[PDB]
């Protein structure tokens, strides 16, 4: 099994216990650690944070302890406009400039591969993503001639049917990618005007236009489009999503006024880290969606959809039953990486829960 774990470069800026540098990572936890995100400047891959060169080195020194650990660098992400990637991918010259820049930058910085995180291609971009993936792979195949183990190529793909169909030729790109991380944790958000879970495994039995808004629908869909099970990796979040309730109602369909209040450490409305959620659960009311197989909690006017040890184990069992390639975690810095917040004295409780299932059976 693969256990693909993202680390985000902006987590370093969080206050006090929220600050996470790559030497916080247990080297034997994940099989692959992906640093998010690189820029594209001068149509070449490049650093984003001022100190990225140092943080790359800190990450890549984990391989002193575990020489089998694979690292990748993710290019793109949501602070990179889709329209920027489009411009690069859609022209022969800029695409070649970009492609050629990748392997030397990866080798300089000690990475084993590239993750493409174009978030997200429009309908005019589908064919250009295909070309990008094929040509990038062929550049990696050429570069392996020089004697170092071929660089890996992955991509992060959204899990909504509409986004998939719009932007991705799954049958084609799956040929050239080493794995696809399916982002099975964005099925609900505050644009909905009601509470709801963003990472359910299955449909809620109560309401149903969108039988597509769940992990199982998306996994099935990808396999049906021709993504091989042995290249497909299912996304599992360590964060939760928060909402401000508009009324005293908390159950299916409860109305909301907006996203939840920022977390003390992550400081972004509508999201909480797992460590923040463990604190949140003191004084909260806990509920599980029985059919969706995920939990939610509420206190005051706040309502949080999240994943816990049980729900992530349940997802790991699912993907193993489907003979997928493994799990992807978004993100290490959003798990209880200190291990001091969730009553367990155990660093990375969610990631470790997953790992233990995958290793078993
Ligand atoms: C990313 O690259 C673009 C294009 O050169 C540049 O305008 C921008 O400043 C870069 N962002 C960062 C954070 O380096």
């Amino acid at each position: 099994y693969k256990l693909i774990c993202y680390y985000t470069s902006w987590s370093q800026y969080r206050e006090g216990d929220g600050s996470c540098f790559p030497d916080a990572i247990d080297p034997f936890l994940c099989t692959h650690v992906i640093y998010s995100f690189a820029n594209i400047s001068n149509n070449e891959i490049d650093t984003w944070e001022w100190n990225d060169v140092t943080l790359y080195d800190t990450l890549n020194t984990l391989k002193n302890r575990n020489p089998k650990l694979k690292t990748l660098l993710s290019v793109g992400g949501w602070n990179f406009g889709s329209q920027r990637f489009s411009k690069i991918a859609s022209k022969t010259q800029s695409r070649r400039t970009f492609i050629k820049s990748v392997p030397p930058f990866l080798r300089t910085h000690g990475f084993d591969g590239l993750d493409l995180a174009w978030l997200y291609p429009g309908w005019r971009d589908k064919r250009h993503l295909t070309t990008l993936v094929k040509e990038m792979k062929a550049e990696f195949v050429r570069e392996a001639q020089a004697g170092t183990e071929q660089l890996l190529l992955s991509a992060a793909v959204p899990a909504g049917k509409i986004a998939i169909d719009r932007g991705y030729d799954i049958a084609q790109i799956s040929r050239h990618l080493d794995f696809i991380s399916l982002l099975t944790y964005d099925f609900h958000g505050a644009w909905r005007q009601t509470v709801g879970h963003h990472s359910p495994l299955f449909r809620g039995q109560e309401d149903a236009s969108s039988r597509f808004s769940n992990a199982d629908y998306a996994v099935s869909y990808m396999l049906r489009l021709g993504a091989p099970a042995n290249k497909l990796v299912m996304g599992i979040p360590t964060f939760g999503k928060s909402y401000t309730l508009a009324s005293s109602k908390t159950d299916v369909g409860a109305p909301i006024s907006g996203p939840g209040i920022p977390g003390q450490f992550t400081k972004e409305k509508g999201i909480l880290a797992y460590y923040e959620i463990c604190d949140f659960l003191h004084g909260a009311t806990t509920h599980r969606f029985r059919d969706q197989q995920v939990p939610y909690a509420t206190k005051g006017n706040q309502w949080v959809a999240y994943d816990d040890q049980e729900s992530v184990k349940n997802k790991a069992r699912y993907l193993k039953n489907r003979q997928l390639a493994g799990a992807m975690v978004w993100a290490l810095d959003l798990d209880d990486f200190r291990g001091t917040f969730c009553g367990q004295n155990l660093a990375f409780p969610l990631t470790n829960a997953i790992k233990d299932v995958l290793a078993g059976v």
